[PDB]
């Protein structure tokens, strides 16, 4: 299939956490309006990802994913804490074409299966956060603070016998970075799965996406290089068509 380009936002109380750079929005800091921009010049599928500290979370990421859906005609997840099935199926139900599940998947792996069970596997996409420790790739939960002490090997295997879509691989060792995506990291998990691997983290220039394609990713994921303007999507589009990765242009 064509190699996918994905913007993530970040979003707290329902703003988009640091905003953007694009002047022509009414309000650089709406996730929709912004997640609509990005629909129309070229991304083809968007991540949001709440982290609104608990208790209007639950209410803030239903209403976002409603209006989302109401707004934007491309695949949008919506992840940040999802840690069960009812939570997971309301936002579905509720527009999200996908969820995206990591830390709640590590502890109960079934959480996969359950929400692939009623959504199918393509509704289901783990979030793999993962760091070198004592030369081996390790897997982290609680937002890179736990050291599971899982090997990225075995999680990653498990995750497609659970019954995942897409695994989202991100790279704590790029975090922060923008001297490119984590290619060992990608060409590393490549041939243990058969699922779509979503390159996260470490991107700060055009080529970055193309060297995460040739490491064997299907998709790219960034976010603050697109919000602030040091890539731009149509751009990057043109960059990668041009050097022969097969992208979806209009």
């Amino acid at each position: 299939l064509a190699k996918r380009i994905d913007a993530a936002l970040i979003m707290k109380d329902g703003r988009v956490v640091k905003g953007s750079n694009f002047e022509n929005l009414r309000d650089s800091g709406d996730p929709v309006e912004l997640g609509k921009f990005y629909s129309e010049i070229g991304i083809d599928e968007l991540s949001f990802w709440d982290i609104t500290a608990s208790v209007e979370k639950r209410k803030t990421m239903l209403e976002l994913v409603e209006k989302v859906a109401e707004q934007i005609d491309i695949p949008f997840t919506v992840g940040g804490g999802i840690h069960d099935f009812e939570t997971a199926s309301e936002l579905i139900l509720r527009g999200a074409d996908k969820v995206e599940i990591n830390t709640a998947a590590v502890e109960n792996p079934s959480l996969i299966t359950q929400i692939a069970q009623t959504f199918g596997s393509q509704a289901v996409v783990v979030y793999i956060a993962a760091k070198r420790v004592d030369g081996e790739f390790m897997v982290f939960t609680y937002s890179g603070k736990k050291n599971t002490g899982i090997l990225l090997r075995d999680w990653v295997v498990e995750v497609e016998k659970r019954g995942a879509g897409e695994i989202v691989l991100g790279s704590i060792d790029r975090l922060g970075t923008k001297s490119g995506y984590d290619t060992e990291m990608i060409r590393f998990v490549r041939p243990l799965t058969t699922l779509p691997i979503i390159a996260h983290r470490g991107a700060g220039k055009m080529e970055h996406f193309l060297e995460a394609f040739l490491a064997g990713a299907d998709a790219a994921k960034a976010d603050s290089v697109f919000h602030f303007r040091e890539i731009d999507v149509r751009e990057l589009k043109e960059y990668l068509k041009k050097h022969g990765v097969n992208v979806r242009l209009e």
